[PDB]
């Protein structure tokens, strides 16, 4: 009759599974490590592909309320303007993290998802088991890993992997938008502020709505003044005095860190009963804003290939063959932006770069041609 899934994680790719899943009638029980349900990183882009997964999961209103499109996609290069893209129309998204985390955690409550807190996933077993940090080993029908870029079901089952660090990180924060003491220009942008003279410092700048402005604050974790948490104001200021109100702002935070990115890259993303989404799959470069989207579509088509009759195993099989070249390509992509610093150029969302944002996952087709 019922089939019971375990899922390891509540971040994006487990709130999005468990929810997909219990949509479909499947009995889940989510379990997230931390004694509270979070999400740290300030905040975040979606596109087209990811919003149609939150279409999917009947969560795309609450997003949408209190988020915000700009009006186009701008890049500075020493504070010169040198590009501006709109993607033909190509929907996309700005947020903060708790905003979607929020309402993928009270649409899975609506749903009668079980979610667990202080509840760590330890070790999986291929034929359907998931073991916790407590001891207590729970038997299910299908176990999703999405337990992040250090997944312990990945990393209990082993998994050959190629997993590494980038050398340099950012500071992600939320400042209020400060609009009218930013004056005169283009302020509902995004912004993508880059220097490489006097030093290396970048400003990604990210309104989310009329109130909140996510900002992310890169410099080389060598700069002892650029890479500090609470954040140097004079450095900032220095090179973005235009936006000196909000970097005042940034200033006070003291819960503000300083984050490098990590990535992984699998053979398979199976093994029997076990799949692997999001962090724990495929975690990639920041540039293409792509790894919570590849996440959410990734949990979403797992739901999907659930449902044609197959054995679980054949099933899961069958998933990553379908959707995973769309994850290693945009995966590839952002990393050679990222070391070759591409981004930089303006212009650099091509057809190709937005091959995972075209994909709609609802009808499995891509959309919103370039
Ligand atoms: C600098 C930077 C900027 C980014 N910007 C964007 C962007 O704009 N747009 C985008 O789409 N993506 C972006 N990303 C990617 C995005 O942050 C991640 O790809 C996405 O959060 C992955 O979601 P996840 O659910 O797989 O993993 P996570 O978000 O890591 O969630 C995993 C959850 O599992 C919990 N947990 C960990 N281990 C266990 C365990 N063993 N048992 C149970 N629970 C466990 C963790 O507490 C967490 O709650 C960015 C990433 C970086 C580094």
């Amino acid at each position: 009759k019922t089939r019971r899934a375990e899922v390891a994680g509540g971040g994006f790719a487990g709130l999005t599974a468990a929810i997909a899943l219990k949509q479909n009638g499947w009995d889940v029980r989510l379990h997230e490590k931390s004694s509270e349900l979070r999400a740290f990183g300030a905040g975040i882009y979606l596109w087209h592909n990811g919003l149609r997964v939150l279409e999917g999961l009947g969560a795309l209103d609450d997003v949408l309320q209190g988020s915000h499109t700009p009006p186009t996609y701008e890049t500075w290069m020493h504070n010169k303007s040198v590009s501006k893209e709109t993607f033909n129309g190509l929907p996309w998204r700005i947020m903060t993290r708790s905003h979607l985390h929020d309402a993928l955690v009270n649409r899975a409550r609506a749903l009668g998802v079980d979610i667990s807190v202080n509840s760590e996933a330890v070790a999986a077993d291929p034929v359907g088991r998931l073991t916790l940090q407590t001891g207590e080993v729970l038997e299910a029908d299908l176990i999703v890993g999405a337990d992040g870029v250090g997944s312990k079901v990945r990393d209990s089952i082993g998994f050959k992997q190629d997993r590494w660090v980038s050398k340099d990180g950012l500071i992600r924060l939320i400042v209020p938008r400060m609009k009218k003491e930013l004056g005169h220009g283009e302020w509902d942008n995004t912004i993508d502020m880059w220097n490489f003279w006097p030093r290396v410092q970048r400003i990604l700048y990210s309104p989310c709505n009329e109130n909140e402005l996510y900002l992310g604050l890169m410099a080389p974790a060598a700069d002892p003044r650029g890479s500090s948490v609470p954040i140097d104001l004079e450095v900032w200021v220095e090179m973005f005095p235009f936006l000196e109100p909000c970097l005042i702002e940034a200033a006070k935070l003291k819960t503000a860190r300083y984050d490098k990115a990590e990535t992984t890259k699998l053979d398979s993303w199976t093994r029997g009963k076990v799949a692997l989404v999001g962090d724990a799959a495929h975690a990639m470069c920041p540039a293409l804003a792509q790894g919570a989207g590849c996440a959410m579509v990734n949990a979403f088509s797992l739901s999907q290939d659930l449902e044609e009759g197959s054995s679980v195993e054949d099933a899961l099989v069958a998933w990553e063959t379908r959707i995973r070249p769309i994850t290693d390509r945009c995966q590839a992509l952002s990393g050679d932006y990222a070391a070759n610093r591409s981004l930089s150029k303006g212009n650099m969302f091509t057809p190709a770069a937005l091959e995972a944002a075209r994909y709609d996952p609802l009808r499995r087709v891509y959309s919103w041609p370039q």
